[PDB]
């Protein structure tokens, strides 16, 4: 239980700190395509949005460029509330235009062609590019540093009608703390569901992580230290662990830590209360986690938690007998006191 838990977390923490000197290397290569792309003129604006991708692969990154673009028309995609195409009311997009519509695919495309002649200009550091919407382009610094690279595009202007009943922390972190971040931009991301986007919240986690309390002075004292993250944490390389016992078939191929993530924040808004992850506690509040987990496999609901209305464990989205597999994965784990921690 809490002891093992801990263990494994330590073990996590030994494991990250493998030389950082990775992170400042993909520092310096984001810091030179970044200086790169601000001279071409269709990628005048762009920016770092801010990053850890796994925590078993420590040199594995994800790293997020946003490109503001004001003015922007939104239009829903059949119903799916998740996507959507972008027009306009001159432009400086207008090279990747195709009618009313903004195409991520010649955008993406040039994006590509900036980044591929811009590493070889780079005679310093060995860096390898790798082309497979999300992620956009995949790079490899001098060996096994691993950084992905994703484009997209910002909007500061109000969250889109779909997310109207989404992000409900109120009970938890506020009313207050919920409309402040509302006020926040939102971003939009190529990804196939047809030129759609897909909306993109990537940096709303790192905001409720940072404070993640109902009490403002949560994790700031020894009286007061949570295990939220460390539940989080747990979750995320649980699912890792099993993806890689399966790396060679299909069967977990369409889970991912973002389905994780949902999860967890689930148990947050269902558990508010300080007290109800206290650090003592480890090895209850991640059993809480498990369990809520196992519930939305087997009722095959899981609600996106910026757009309720968006479930992603629909019967359309993962196979039942998917759900199913990592379902009984899960449950034989729980019962044996996760054995799938240990390599
Ligand atoms: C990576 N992928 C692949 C498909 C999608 C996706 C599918 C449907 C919708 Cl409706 C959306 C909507 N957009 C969206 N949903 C999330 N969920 C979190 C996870 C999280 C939860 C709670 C608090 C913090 C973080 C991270 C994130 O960045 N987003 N972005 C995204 N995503
Ligand atoms: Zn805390």
């Amino acid at each position: 239980g809490a002891s093992k838990l801990r263990a494994v977390l330590e073990k996590l923490k030994l494991s990250r700190d493998d030389i950082s000197t990775a992170a400042g290397m993909v520092k310096g290569v984001v810091d030179h395509l970044l200086l790169r792309l601000k001279c071409d003129s269709a990628f005048r604006g762009v920016g770092l949005l801010n990053e850890h991708v796994k925590i078993s692969a420590p040199n594995e990154f994800d790293v997020m460029f946003k490109l503001e673009v004001p003015r922007i028309q939104l239009e829903e995609y059949s119903n799916t509330r998740a996507y959507y195409f972008v027009k306009f009311k001159e432009n400086p997009l207008s090279q990747f235009l195709e009618g009313e519509i903004l195409s991520a695919s010649k955008m993406l495309s040039k994006f590509r062609k900036i980044i591929k002649e811009e590493i070889n200009d780079i005679k310093d550091t060995d860096v390898i590019m790798k082309r497979k919407g999300s992620p956009a382009v995949t790079l490899l610094i001098s060996e096994k540093i691993s950084v992905d690279i994703t484009l997209a595009l910002e909007s500061k202007s109000s969250w889109p009608a779909s997310t109207q009943e989404g992000l409900r922390i109120q009970n938890w972190l506020s009313a207050k703390v919920r409309k402040q971040l509302r006020l926040k931009p939102f971003y939009l991301v190529p990804k196939h569901a047809e030129e759609t986007w897909r909306l993109s919240f990537s940096h709303i986690e790192k905001e409720i992580l940072n404070n993640h309390g109902k009490s403002k002075t949560c994790c700031e004292n020894k009286e007061e230290k949570c295990c939220r993250k460390d539940c989080l944490k747990l979750m995320k390389y649980l699912l890792e662990q099993l993806k890689e016992r399966f790396k060679d078939k299909k069967h977990l191929d369409k889970f991912s830590s973002y389905h994780v993530k949902t999860a967890f924040f689930h148990v947050c808004t269902q558990n508010p209360q300080d007290s109800q992850w206290d650090r003592k506690d480890l090895g209850l509040c991640f059993d809480n986690c498990v369990t809520y987990f196992l519930q939305c496999l087997r009722t095959e609901k899981l609600e996106n938690y910026f757009i309720p209305e968006f479930n992603l464990f629909s019967s359309n989205l993962i196979d039942k007998r998917s759900k199913e597999f990592l379902t009984k994965q899960i449950e034989y784990e729980r019962n044996n006191e996760f054995p799938v921690f240990d390599e």
